[PDB]
């Protein structure tokens, strides 16, 4: 209910919105049908359009004028944006060459530089070259300030999920907006683009920049504008705000663009109608920034331009049909597009199982454009899983392609050649940053980084401190000239045991035969020196990792590798090993095939044992350090210590050895050494954290023996690739994995052929950030490097997204 009978004379994009029915005037009144009824006459004037000219220079102010070339009008701060430009002879900023911008030139009374959040949907990273002729503001930003070659959206690669990110630093699974269509069945209540639900508070969880910075004492502008609202008014709006009062000025602002991703949908990424919404938002920075150098605030505010997601070509006949897979087809409901989201379209139905839906959705077609997934097998760095939101069955769709439920579906709705919302690591959907003024760097590029990292970044801006969120603070500071946050390493909470030997081999009850009975001081006293951790210095590189709860795990020392053992898990948390560019490759003798010997520094009761293996038919083992890269043949023994085995299904066994016999060595080769970092995740409630020992689902039959969720490896070397990863004086490099730990290969659709045809298409697929790593193991990795820890943070946050430039 609304009583528009009120007024909106001077409360003109009012910053405290009103209660109904009481009619409203800030910059969303029109979305919600709430304007009082002189909002249009008063609020969006249009008179005489948006640039002065000669003819208008001195005039008599006339109040109806969209904007003004009155003498009094810097003085009220509603100029039109070019006004200095054609009545005072003054340049436009474009024009003006690049001065660094050592300190905030701002007025007297400003407490912080202002921030400008300019955010643009739809604009596809590639843009930035692509368009840079006819995009020359943007291009000034750009090349004068601190830019990315790319900014990574959140999955899915959609416009509410990401500008909810940008807004809260929060993967979609945590903050709440996991697409832009959502069915939450505790509510039982439907979010869409269209319609009303959206706007209810219930959906919108974490708490983003405005409410931070409210709640903190910093004054916020409206960050929300209806689609009616045109872009020239809101510039003007925020240029009318940067002119109010010291008390009463806000000190963040956000523009929000619906281009260029309206035309991207009806044209395609590059079609040729896209370049004058280029040209069109081009012209709308320009407006920002001349209207800022007349307030003498070009030098003051800080800039950020910033994308939700990227466009790739996408068209109606690129559609693949569930109905021609599923013979149920009517019994499921599907969010539908450039992802898959299938939920029981009756929660009465017991006849739905998900098992057979998933079964008739694996590996039909030979070209088949979607891949099917139980929503805790999707790639962990998609962290698309825990929210009541996402439907347990997920269906991941290539780029360029669609899937809808029946033929019926996509005809009764070509229009559209471009889409959005594909798996985040494709290039087509990734998106720009440029951050410009003060508190930025001049003429810096910056590494490729992801977005869950820029509310942090913008808290670093206004001097605030940020909600909790999935940053990882720090790890921008490389982009900002002053007000870096510099944290501390988190404690070690559980300082490690150090074993000697403390059993006698007849101890132990394994059913684990080894044929070890195979016997010197000179290699003697060698071999305890490498058991007391002799060779440390060269495996473990970069420190032991912290454990950052509260266990109980021993360190192994041995001579190609180090491990820090779990007495709860039976099993290392990580195992350590530097692999040189010379090493050698040789196969486990036949003395050993199934050997595992005890370790005499662990007890029994805090070991594995084979014969749980032996009776589990399911359940078979690998090891972490790979006996395939054992330095000498006495050495090798280690390899087939108790203490190095883990539970592999032997399907991922396939996996595990070729990525050890095959692709360790490889990328040693390339790489110029490597140092090698493994071991177990246990995530059973797909949350993206170390499980407890209480959560944990499966077992070894007949044991103790936790089954780990996925197998992860660290793979670290030196930037400069001309030293090896054991001398490396300066920067590192990074590529890791979470790979799932699953009894079938049906993920891998060319499984039954060598393991060279598809093991590093699945590794691929589930490459993985160090951080995803930590978060999920409670560990803490590159402790002692020279490096500072900003650098180790930027490096933790890497991902190795293995797409072209
Ligand atoms: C990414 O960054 C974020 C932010 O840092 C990380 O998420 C945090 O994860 C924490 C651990 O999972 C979690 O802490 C829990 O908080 C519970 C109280 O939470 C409410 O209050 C906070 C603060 O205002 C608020 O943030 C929460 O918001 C969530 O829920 C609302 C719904 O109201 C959503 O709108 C919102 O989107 C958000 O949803 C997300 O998180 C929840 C979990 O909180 C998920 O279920 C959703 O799917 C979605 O992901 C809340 O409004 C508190 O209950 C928890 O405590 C339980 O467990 C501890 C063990 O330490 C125990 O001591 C407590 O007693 C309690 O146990 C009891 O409850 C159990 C469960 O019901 C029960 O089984 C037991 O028997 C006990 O009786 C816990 O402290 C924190 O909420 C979130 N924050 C956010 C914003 O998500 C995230 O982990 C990072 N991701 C990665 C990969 O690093
Ligand atoms: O003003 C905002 C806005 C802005 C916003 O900004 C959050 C900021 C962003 C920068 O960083 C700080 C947080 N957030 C939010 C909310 C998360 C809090 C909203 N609008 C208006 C508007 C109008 C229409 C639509 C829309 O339906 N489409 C256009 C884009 C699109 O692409 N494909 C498609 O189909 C569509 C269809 C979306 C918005 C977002
Ligand atoms: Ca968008
Ligand atoms: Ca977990
Ligand atoms: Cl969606
Ligand atoms: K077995
Ligand atoms: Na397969
Ligand atoms: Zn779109």
């Amino acid at each position: 209910w609304t009583a528009t009978s009120g007024s909106c004379k001077g409360r003109c994009f009012e910053l405290q919105e009103v209660g109904p029915p009481d009619c409203r005037c800030d910059n969303l009144c029109k979305s919600y049908s709430s304007c009082c009824h002189d909002f249009d006459e008063l609020c969006l004037k249009t008179a005489r359009g948006w640039e002065c000219t000669k003819d208008r220079c001195g005039e008599v102010r006339n109040e109806e004028n969209a904007c003004h070339c009155s003498e009094d009008c810097l003085s009220r701060g509603d100029c039109c944006t070019n006004y200095q430009v054609v009545c005072k002879g003054e340049s436009h900023w474009v024009d003006d060459d690049c001065e660094e911008i050592k300190v905030p030139e701002c007025p007297a009374g400003f407490v912080r530089p202002p921030l400008i959040i300019f955010s643009v949907d739809g604009f596809r990273a590639s843009y930035m070259k692509k368009g840079s002729k006819v995009m020359p503001n943007i291009e000034k930003l750009r090349s004068c300030g601190t830019h990315a070659p790319y900014m990574r959206p959140v999955y899915p690669t959609k416009t509410f999920p990401n500008l909810y990110t940008l807004a809260t630093g929060l993967y979609p699974e945590s903050h709440g907006i996991v697409g832009n269509s959502m069915y939450d069945p505790v509510f039982d209540a439907s979010f869409h683009l269209r319609g009303r639900e959206k706007f209810n508070h219930r959906w919108w969880g974490g708490q983003p920049l405005w409410i931070t910075a409210t709640k903190q004492g910093v004054r916020a502008g409206t960050f929300f504008w209806s689609v009616s609202i045109p872009h020239e008014r809101r510039i003007l709006t925020i240029l009318q705000w940067l002119s109010l009062p010291d008390n009463e000025r806000p000190s963040v602002y956000a523009f929000y663009s619906e281009q260029p991703d309206f035309s991207g949908h009806k044209y395609g990424p590059f079609g040729p109608e896209m370049t004058n919404p280029l040209r069109e938002i081009d012209k709308t920075v320009g407006q920002l920034m001349d209207g800022l150098k007349q307030l003498r605030l070009h030098r003051c505010v800080n800039v950020i331009f910033v994308g939700d997601h990227g466009m790739e070509d996408v068209t109606c006949d690129r559609t693949e049909f569930l109905s021609n897979y599923l013979t149920n087809v009517d019994d499921i409901t599907l969010v539908p597009g450039t992802l898959g989201r299938i939920r029981a379209k009756s929660i009465n139905n017991s006849k739905y199982d998900p098992k057979t839906i998933i079964a008739a959705l694996t590996c039909k077609k030979p070209d088949q454009h979607f891949k099917p997934y139980m929503k805790q097998h999707l790639p962990k760095r998609l962290h698309y899983a825990n929210n009541r939101r996402i439907e347990d069955i997920h269906l991941l769709v290539d780029r360029r392609w669609h899937v809808a439920r029946k033929p019926l579906d996509v005809y009764k709705k070509c229009f559209f050649q471009g889409d959005h919302g594909f798996d985040n690591k494709v290039n087509s959907m990734q998106t720009v940053f440029v951050g410009y003024g003060p508190t930025f760097k001049y003429r810096t590029k910056v590494p490729p980084f992801e977005n869950i990292e820029l509310y942090n970044v913008m808290c670093d801006l206004l001097g605030l401190k940020p909600a909790p969120n999935n940053g990882t603070h720090g790890s921008l500071n490389h982009l900002l000239r002053t007000n870096t946050f510099r944290p501390t390493m988190p404690d070690e909470v559980s300082r490690p045991n150090y074993p000697g030997i403390m059993y006698l081999q007849s101890e132990f009850d394994l059913g684990c035969t080894c044929d070890d009975k195979v016997e010197n001081k000179l290699e003697e006293l060698n071999k305890r020196l490498h058991t007391k951790g002799s060779t440390k210095e060269r495996h473990l590189l970069y420190g032991r990792p912290a454990v950052l709860y509260r266990t109980s795990y021993d360190i192994l020392y041995h001579t190609d590798f180090e491990s820090g053992y779990s007495e709860i898990f039976l099993m290392p948390l990580w195992t350590s090993y530097t692999i040189s560019k010379q090493a050698e490759v040789s196969s486990i003798p036949e003395h050993l095939t199934n050997c595992v010997r005890p370790d005499v520094r662990v007890s029994p009761g805090f070991s594995q044992n084979c014969l749980a293996y032996k009776n589990d038919k399911q359940m078979s083992y690998g090891f972490l350090f790979p006996p395939y890269l054992s330095s000498s043949p006495e050495a090798k023994y280690d390899a087939f210590l108790v203490t190095n085995m883990v539970p592999m299904y032997p399907a991922f066994k396939r996996v595990w050895a070729y990525f050890q016999r095959v692709l360790v060595k490889k990328y040693a080769s390339e790489r110029n050494g490597v140092n090698v970092i493994s071991g177990p995740i246990f995530d059973y409630n797909y949350d993206g954290l170390r499980d407890t020992e209480d959560e944990i689902k499966q077992y070894v039959e007949g044991s103790s023996i936790p089954v780990p969720t996925h197998y992860y490896s660290i793979i670290t070397s030196c930037l400069d690739f001309t030293q090896p990863a054991d001398k490396c004086d300066g920067p590192l490099s990074v590529s890791s994995f979470i790979l799932p730990h699953r009894p079938d290969n049906d993920e891998s659709c060319n499984s039954s052929e060598d393991e060279s045809k598809w093991v590093e298409e699945l590794m691929k697929m589930h490459t993985a950030r160090v951080r995803d790593i930590e978060h999920l193991t409670g560990l803490d990795f590159y402790r002692k490097t020279s490096r500072s820890y900003s650098e180790i943070l930027t490096l933790k946050t890497y991902l190795h997204t293995y797409e072209s430039e």
